[PDB]
């Protein structure tokens, strides 16, 4: 996250970090049950040196803080069973990015440990509201990823707005978030976390998954997210949840 701030410690719960073996925090991901991920299917696509896309190969630290204190009180490690990217994910267009990840083992809700609210189909996050985007991914477009986790406050931009910004890039699986002007963004490493959205009690939704962006807080050059109403049957349907 650029322009962010470091966040509390246990303010944002199911935020989770997954680590691929040997080569540390490569995206994050967000709890919705007690045996269920959501995450971003481009993080799992196998490179000619790596399978990221198979289960064995991740470690999920949920109620982590600082990446360099993963054993710390409270922080859960867990294995993955199994990884469901959408079955219409492009790694062209990154249409369709979302992905589900089954823990081999459920998660212990506890203080620094709960799952955020998944919003149902209808719902709308409308143009101009502020949520935030979550991560340990880069302060910086190349700089550097942060050790503790980092909280943004970015804004929905509206659809048309967005794909003109873009063009030719975005479906409408898709929505830009963040400002027109830049400095407050996600970038490489927030991959897969959520957007968390305070609703009208104050309970936290989730907006969407971070996906991609041209560069990082650049002006004109919003992040781009997964949409998650649309998902919610699809999710129903894999999970139970």
């Amino acid at each position: 996250v650029v322009g962010g701030t470091d966040a509390d410690e246990g303010e944002w719960p199911w935020q989770v970090s997954l680590h691929a073996l040997g080569q540390g925090h490569i995206c994050g991901a967000s709890l919705i049950s007690p045996n269920w991920l959501v995450s971003a299917a481009h993080c799992y696509i196998d490179d000619r040196g790596f399978r990221y896309s198979d289960p064995t190969q991740w470690t999920a630290f949920l109620g982590l803080h600082d990446q360099s204190q993963r054993s710390a009180p409270g922080v859960q490690e867990r294995r993955l069973k199994r990884i469901i990217s959408h079955p219409f994910f492009n790694d062209f267009t990154f249409d369709y990015d979302i992905a589900l990840l089954e823990l081999e083992k459920p998660a212990e809700y506890s203080s620094m440990v709960r799952p955020i609210c998944l919003p149902d189909a209808s719902h709308v996050f409308p143009a101009g509201k502020a949520i935030w985007v979550t991560g340990w991914g880069h302060t910086q477009y190349g700089g550097t990823g942060a050790l503790i986790l980092q909280k943004g406050e970015i804004r929905v931009i509206n659809q048309t707005t967005c794909e003109n910004l873009l063009p030719q890039q975005i479906t409408p699986r898709m929505m830009c978030v963040g400002f027109l002007s830049g400095g407050v963004d996600s970038c490489q490493g927030d991959s897969g976390g959520p957007l968390s959205s305070v609703e009208a009690d104050g309970r936290i939704f989730q907006a969407g998954v971070v996906s991609w962006g041209d560069g990082c807080a650049q002006r004109n050059k919003p992040g781009v997210y997964t949409r998650l109403p649309l998902f919610r049957d699809w999710i129903k349907e894999n999970t139970g949840v």
